């Protein structure tokens, strides 16, 4: 594995943004945390990071060993808190070359359990010979725009970090007709030194 995707599904973009109210102005958008896929990569084991996240119907294990195992990938964010009253987003873009409808889960966790999910379905578009697959701008939803709010005031950063500790989100993308998982993504959490902007790091869970 090359990338954040497999054979069958490829993530092209992903974000999580706000817009601030100047924005129709002169526009701007701060990013929290970007993925763009416009060697192979590290390994982690899955083992590691069962805690992180709920426990079986619906957690890391229970999903694992219904593989693939090549579909599930983690991602640690370096999240820029450096930017009231805005537009708040979330953007993912994803490719194929099969038509497919597809399911796109995101969990967001709280010292591993569940606290909001939220559950998409996009049904593909034919570009050149690729299907794309657009969830653009969707809200952030409040518990998170909430709770990045709370962090931006946490008077430093080693405390945002080990805040951070706790909080991971799960992102499955399924298959809407067949349920064949087709990603599953898990993502972990720090802070930037926001001279550094957003940085990421993919790795594939393995055993
Ligand atoms: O409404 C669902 C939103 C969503 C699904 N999947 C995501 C993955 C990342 C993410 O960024 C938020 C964040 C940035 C910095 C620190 C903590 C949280 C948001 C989402």
């Amino acid at each position: 594995a090359r990338g954040l995707g497999t054979a069958r599904l490829q993530l092209v973009e992903f974000s999580a943004f706000v817009e601030p109210p100047d924005a129709v102005d002169s526009y701007q958008r701060h990013l929290f945390v970007h993925i763009s896929q416009h060697p192979p990569l590290e390994s982690v084991d899955v083992r590691q990071i069962y805690d992180k996240f709920p426990e079986k119907k619906g957690g890391l294990r229970e999903l694992y060993d219904r593989g693939p195992p090549h579909a599930f990938f983690l991602v640690k964010f370096w999240a820029d808190l450096n930017w009231s009253g805005g537009f708040y987003g979330v953007s993912s873009q994803y490719e194929s070359l099969e038509h497919m409808t597809l399911t796109c889960s995101s969990k967001v966790c709280s010292f591993g359990k569940q606290v909001v999910e939220k559950v998409e379905t996009e049904r593909a578009q034919l570009e050149d010979g690729r299907f794309v697959y657009r969830l653009l701008r969707s809200p952030m939803c409040e518990y998170l725009v909430n709770f990045l709010h709370k962090l931006r005031q946490l008077p430093e950063r080693y405390m945002m970090n080990s805040v951070l500790e706790n909080f991971t989100i799960l992102q499955v993308v399924t298959n809407r007709d067949t349920q064949e998982l087709l990603l599953c993504t898990a993502y972990v959490f720090e802070v930037s030194t926001s001279e550094r902007g957003a940085q990421h790091h993919i790795y594939r869970l393995v055993r």
